[PDB]
């Protein structure tokens, strides 16, 4: 009965996925191979064709994004034919460097071996493949407390970081057979990262305040056609407001607002006075003025919103429903000056898809 | 069945109402007498204590008001005794009198006679007791377009506004038996409005902007026990966001934040400057700095988010479930700024409550 949901969800997507790429006629045949596959081992393999276009599908199934108007010009990387733990990490360094591309950001994701009986062929323990590491040490505070957890699984396992306030994460990853898994520190060199300036304000700099240029998600599950890929990291480019407004802003993230009040030059004293809704806009403002600078790629929440809106036109003129999360599309900085605040979106889930998984520790 | 419906609300309103005000004894007793009554009448009569406190519970359960924590403390008029327009009128004019009291505002409602057999006995037209007036003609935009629709309504039958930006609509109410509405002018000196200036931008003025000090809802039926009173008008001060991030600044209301970006000195020509964020913090600022001045009360989102949370502790200290709903609770600007951006909430429908009903134009 596992083996009839795998065909079940076979057959929907190979049908949908053909009919999409204008080849309905080969629908039988396949089907009819894929259920032989299935019969004799338990499972069955994608052609490159369908992996790509899955990923890609998935990525225009995401309720929570606002960026899914580029979703058919995703770069999929097939790594289905790994099998070493040094292979694993040079196809994590590889996708940091190729996204990257010396800023130009190109929306990338590498695929890794799917779970066989649910069992993981390879276990990504970050949740993105950059990010920073976080401390707490009775009363002290360091570095990002949503990475506390993770931190110290890997202060656990060898590692042992500087205690900065933006120390890099290694890598950490465990394969099928193997009891602990093994990290190896990101070489700086594919690192970009961004200082934090602000246009018109000189005192910004004093927060040395920094942040990482590409956002690689490596906490999903890549769900094909029944097939669960569960190690296949995904990056896009930022929207300002995802840095400014709560990786920096946040009470439990970086908790800056009231540093910025004060550099701005302005008191933060009285609700009354909006102070941290002036901060926060300056605070964003500086964070695209500083990605806009360096020649690292992001866009602001309004131009994010306008190509969303070209997303539903879109699927209108297509002939496909429209799926949305509106509590995750609206921006965290003035909301209803978008289109998205003033509509309602069907939050059903639809696949393929990414879905959430928790991780070891935790 | 009508009846039956009628009976099962009954029930369930009186032991609840009972329970809370300490007299479970006497609910026998009474839903005796009320169905006795609706055996007899088709329905039954609230005694003031009920009255009162079927208010109080309808706005404690209000799922998208931030405003709840003072529910208790509703000041409430009880007219189910008036017959005439004029009757009606007055008491129009008193709560306006004293729900303004001066600039330090009463949270108050004024019940007027239930529907009997879904025939209402007094229908209000206006959407707002005090509200201004909004004309189209030929491509010329004047006042309120949210208003466009009563106010052709109102010129049909014999008004005429001045068409400035800011005209007061008159009273419009129809009695039960009557074909046509009847309307009165509102007089000024029960209108208090407030100038909007900005506490440190003097060329703020320039934009001769303006709003009512009390926002009077008369567009809802409150409901209790199964009775219906589809004009009961009640009113609170205002969160400040709500005059400048959507009555002043909406494209499809005042669409003002153009011109205030022009008056504070900053260019509207690039997403990326975040100009129109700008200019809805310091828009709002002005709002908050102004009903201060002026004496008139008003609260600011963040103090508003706080006193909801205070509302939410006091509920589970009291063992009533709590009911909300996150996309109105949230404020238009910085919502994760505040707790409610953070946490989820059941929306259930419980009543006593208030709910909105269309109007005979529209
Ligand atoms: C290309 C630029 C992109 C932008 C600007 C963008 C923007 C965002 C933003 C702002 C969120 C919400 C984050 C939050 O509010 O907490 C989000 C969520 C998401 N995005 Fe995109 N995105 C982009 C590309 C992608 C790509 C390439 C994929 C996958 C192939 C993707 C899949 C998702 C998913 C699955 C979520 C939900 C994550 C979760 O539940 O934790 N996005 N996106
Ligand atoms: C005392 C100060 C009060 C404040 C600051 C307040 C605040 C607000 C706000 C900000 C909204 C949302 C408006 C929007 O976003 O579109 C709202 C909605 C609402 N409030 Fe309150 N409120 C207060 C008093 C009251 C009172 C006295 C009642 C009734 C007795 C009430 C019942 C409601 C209802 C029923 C809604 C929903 C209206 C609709 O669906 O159109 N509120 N309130
Ligand atoms: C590809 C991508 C691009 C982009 N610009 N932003 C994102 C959002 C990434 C992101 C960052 N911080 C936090 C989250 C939420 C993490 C998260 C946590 C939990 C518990 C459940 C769940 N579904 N998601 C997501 C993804
Ligand atoms: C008592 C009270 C106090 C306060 N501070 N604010 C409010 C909000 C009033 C308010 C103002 N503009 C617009 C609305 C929404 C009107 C509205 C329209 C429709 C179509 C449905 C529906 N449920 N509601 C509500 C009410
Ligand atoms: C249904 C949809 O969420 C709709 O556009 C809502 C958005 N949330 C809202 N929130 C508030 N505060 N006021 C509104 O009038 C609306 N309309
Ligand atoms: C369930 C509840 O709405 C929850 O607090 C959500 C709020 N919406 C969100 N929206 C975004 N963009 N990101 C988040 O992490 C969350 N968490
Ligand atoms: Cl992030
Ligand atoms: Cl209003």
């Amino acid at each position: 009965e596992e083996k009839e949901i795998l065909w079940n969800e076979a057959k929907a997507f190979i049908a949908a996925c053909y009919q999409e790429l204008g080849k309905a006629a080969e629908v039988k045949d396949r089907l009819a191979d894929i259920k032989s596959e299935i019969d004799l081992t338990g499972s069955y393999v994608h052609t490159k064709e369908e992996l790509e276009h899955g990923a890609k599908m998935a990525w225009r199934n995401s309720n929570r994004c606002i960026g899914r108007l580029f979703w058919n010009s995703l770069n999929v990387i097939d790594r289905r034919d790994v099998r070493t733990k040094e292979e694993v990490r040079d196809a994590l360094f590889h996708h940091i460097e190729t996204a990257t591309n010396n800023g130009k950001i190109r929306p990338t994701i590498t695929i890794f071996p799917p779970e066989e009986k649910g069992e993981k062929q390879v276990e990504i323990w970050n949740h993105q493949l950059i990010r920073y590491a976080g401390y707490e040490s009775d009363g002290e505070r360091i570095g990002d407390p949503a990475s506390c957890s993770l931190t110290a699984a890997c202060e656990e396992l060898g590692w042992r970081g500087e205690r900065t306030d933006f120390d890099l994460l290694p890598l950490i990853f465990r394969m099928k057979g193997d009891e602990q898994p093994v990290w190896y520190e990101l070489p700086r060199s594919l690192v970009i990262e961004v200082p934090i300036t602000h246009p018109d304000i000189e005192a910004f700099s004093d927060l040395e305040l920094k942040w990482y240029g590409v956002p690689i998600i490596s906490d999903m599950k890549l769900e094909v056609g029944g097939i669960h890929y569960n190690a296949a990291p995904f990056n896009g480019w930022y929207m300002g407001t995802e840095i400014g407004a709560r990786n920096l802003a946040d009470e439990k993230r970086y908790d800056k607002l009231k540093k910025v009040a004060s550099v701005i030059g302005i008191a933060a004293d009285y609700n009354t006075d909006l102070w941290k809704d002036q901060a926060l806009v300056e605070l964003n403002k500086a964070v695209l003025h500083s990605y806009k600078k360096q020649g690292v790629s992001i866009v602001d929440h309004h131009t994010a919103a306008s190509q969303f809106k070209r997303f539903e036109e879109q699927a209108e003129e297509a002939g496909r429903k429209l799926t949305g999360d509106w509590t995750w599309l609206i921006p965290p900085i003035s909301p209803a000056a978008t289109h998205i605040f003033h509509r309602s979106y069907d939050n059903s889930i639809v696949k393929p898809n990414y879905f959430y998984q928790d991780k070891p520790y935790e």
